[PDB]
């Protein structure tokens, strides 16, 4: 070097650039040159590091300690930074069609492509100087069990201590991962809240963010993820949606595996027979509650492998094996109670970070549906940091408030949840929020029909992103926000699985926990009662003659579902299938797939469309 090169050793306040693998050092120093942090902190993942970082944020007023619990914390964000923003989430490729199919008219509903040229301009308008006056934290993280050959390692640079703390829970993080990495490749992840000091704009709720310039970008051809302006975990915990769904789904297509928005659970019957199941439901549509359900049926047991992301690959014996690449649960808080999700309540009692929930005056947490009466005199601070009472018009917790909690604390975490070879999946469940028309459970007729059922998924909008109201949206495979490449090609890749050597193709089901009667009341109580539906699925996988053929697939025979203790359920409305509803449903799906998937729609999916239309027509 003729001066100091890109040597940023003088600014390192933890660790050493010298001890980094060469390529990690280059990534760090290149982005230090660009972003101009004051300091560089190389994370070690230690308890000491964690506790001190938390106590620092506390003194600053960035987070509060929840004094009622063992090592739990509460962050309240700027109300502009509360969920994913799909319209600001983009994938960069040379050709648009590699990222999304070209629709018959208008822009794709299956992702958002940005050209290399446009992204360069966007990047230059955001990143230079962005970390001035701040610390750049270097987070070495593993997606998958540490030192597993299945794992994928990343390095996330961020100026947000909230992100460091959340990454420690949600991934395997620290020096151990650098030691496991060695001179290997890693996913390059760059994050900034986009508020260099001195602040050009007023800071809201001590929550640094830049809503106007928020942009969550993926550059799969450069193995980079670059996210600006948002601290919300879906936008800032780059291992999770960005890497483990978007980047990984494209790698998966190329390499013969699958990366999916699915829980993985193990279920054991009263005879001690155990099976694993995967389930894809859209954001805020029930995965975490199923994955750690407490079954109401006696003698059944559920165990949790993962609640959100599954990586799956057929082995040589033909088993579809699944691993959970995450290390924690980043779960929707509202609705969570001892009644609905007791295993989550137990998990989150210690070492948990909450975002955008309410705080009680004795230092506990509160949210809609927590179903815990407070002692007279105890008062509530809403997520907006204002005094709140139960009869107030607005909720005390944001609808997308979250807990972020170690998976190892789940009282029913599966013994094999960190096994590198993964667990053998025998059933795949699809489903979402449909208040009308769609019955409690049905079973696909074949693998190709089941891929069609995944493709045809529709679900009421939730608060997990920017969609408002109760519009029923397409959300194929619960992947609409997450495809890393062209969805037509994704469908072809799923179809191609039918030919894996020795393949033991999982049975495919579709569920609906959310059908309502004419008064808006849920027809099905859900939560632990969903064990009744899992029982039926389990018997179907065992080959039990417990099903009746219908135009949409198989449903339970009369008396097949165990409804003991649920004698008030209206089985007729709940399982009702209307020709008029389904004729309209099939035409809507046909228009969506042909318009949005277009030249890239596989023949087999169009054939399943035709077949469903025909069976409905014979009603
Ligand atoms: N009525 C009803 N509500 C449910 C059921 N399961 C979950 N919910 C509610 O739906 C909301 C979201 O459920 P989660 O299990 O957190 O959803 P998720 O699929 O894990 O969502 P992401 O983490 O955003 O992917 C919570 O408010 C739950 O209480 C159910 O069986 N019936
Ligand atoms: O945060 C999530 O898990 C989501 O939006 O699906
Ligand atoms: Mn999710
Ligand atoms: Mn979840
Ligand atoms: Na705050």
């Amino acid at each position: 070097q003729l001066h100091n090169g890109l040597d940023f050793s003088a600014k390192v306040i933890q660790g050493s650039l010298d001890s980094l693998p060469q390529e990690v050092r280059k990534f760090v120093e290149g982005n230090a040159q660009l972003c101009q942090p004051e300091y560089i902190h190389i994370c070690d993942g230690s308890e000491e590091e964690y506790g001190r970082l938390l106590a620092h944020m506390q003194e600053e007023g960035v987070i509060r300690k929840l004094k009622k619990y063992d090592n739990c914390w509460l962050a309240l964000t700027d109300p502009r930074d509360v969920a994913r923003i799909e319209s600001k989430t983009v994938i960069i490729t040379q050709e648009q069609r590699d990222t999304v199919p070209i629709p018959k008219s208008g822009q794709s509903q299956l992702g958002r492509w940005m050209s290399e040229e446009d992204f360069e301009k966007a990047f230059n308008a955001r990143f230079p100087g962005c970390m001035k006056g701040r610390t750049m934290y270097v987070i070495p993280f593993s997606m998958g069990p540490l030192g597993s050959p299945l794992a994928k390692i990343g390095i996330e640079l961020t100026d947000s201590p909230y992100v460091v703390a959340s990454m420690r829970i949600m991934t395997r993080m620290g020096t151990s991962v650098l030691e496991a990495l060695g001179d290997g490749e890693f996913i390059k992840c760059l994050h900034s809240v986009g508020c260099p000091l001195p602040l050009k704009k007023p800071l809201v709720n001590n929550w640094a963010c830049n809503p106007e310039l928020t942009l969550i970008a993926h550059l799969p051809d450069r193995r980079e993820i670059i996210s600006f302006g948002s601290g919300y975990g879906g936008n800032s915990l780059l291992g999770k949606k960005c890497f483990a769904l978007r980047i990984a789904s494209r790698l998966a297509k190329e390499e013969g595996w699958l990366a999916e928005h699915m829980l993985i659970l193990g279920i054991t019957n009263p005879e001690g027979k155990k099976k694993y199941l995967a389930a894809a439901f859209p954001s805020a549509c029930g995965k975490t509650n199923l994955a750690m359900m407490n079954p109401t049926l006696p003698g059944w047991k559920v165990e949790c492998v993962g609640d959100d992301i599954a990586w799956m690959k057929f082995d040589a014996q033909g088993n579809l094996r699944a691993i959970n690449p995450e290390n924690g649960f980043f779960g929707v808080a509202p609705g969570t109670s001892v009644k609905t999700n007791p295993n989550a309540i137990k998990t989150i009692q210690k070492n948990t970070i909450f975002t955008n929930v309410a705080e009680t005056s004795d230092g506990g947490v509160y949210w809609e549906g927590i179903d815990e009466p407070l002692a007279p005199g105890v008062t509530i601070t809403s997520w907006k940091n204002k005094e709140w009472r139960p009869q107030d018009e607005e909720p005390c917790a944001h609808p997308n408030s979250r807990f972020c909690t170690p998976a190892s604390q789940c009282p029913i975490i599966d013994p094999a949840w960190e096994s590198p070879e993964g667990v053998p999946i025998e059933g795949i469940i699809f489903g979402g929020r449909r208040p009308a028309g769609v019955p409690l459970v049905y079973e696909a007729l074949s693998w190709q029909h089941g891929v069609f059922v995944g493709a045809a998924m529709r679900s009421e909008a939730t608060a997990a992103a920017e969609h408002k109201g109760k519009v029923i949206m397409h959300d194929p495979f619960a992947m609409r926000p997450f495809f890393g490449y062209n969805f037509g090609k994704y469908l072809a890749h799923w179809l191609s699985m039918a030919h894996r050597p020795a393949a033991k193709l999982p049975k495919i089901f579709h569920v609906n926990w959310f059908r309502k009667d004419k008064n808006g009341k849920f027809l099905w109580p859900g939560f632990g009662e969903n064990s009744r539906v899992l029982e039926w699925m389990f018997g179907r996988i065992e080959g039990e003659d417990s099903a009746k053929l219908t135009p949409i697939g198989y449903v339970p025979k009369e008396d097949a579902l165990n409804l003991k203790g649920l004698g008030d359920v209206n089985v007729e409305e709940l399982f009702g299938i209307s020709k008029e509803f389904w004729e309209k449903e099939v035409e809507e799906i046909d228009k969506y797939l042909e318009d949005q998937v277009n030249a890239d729609l596989p023949y087999e999916i169009e054939r399943e469309l035709r077949a469903l239309k025909q069976r409905i027509s014979q009603m």
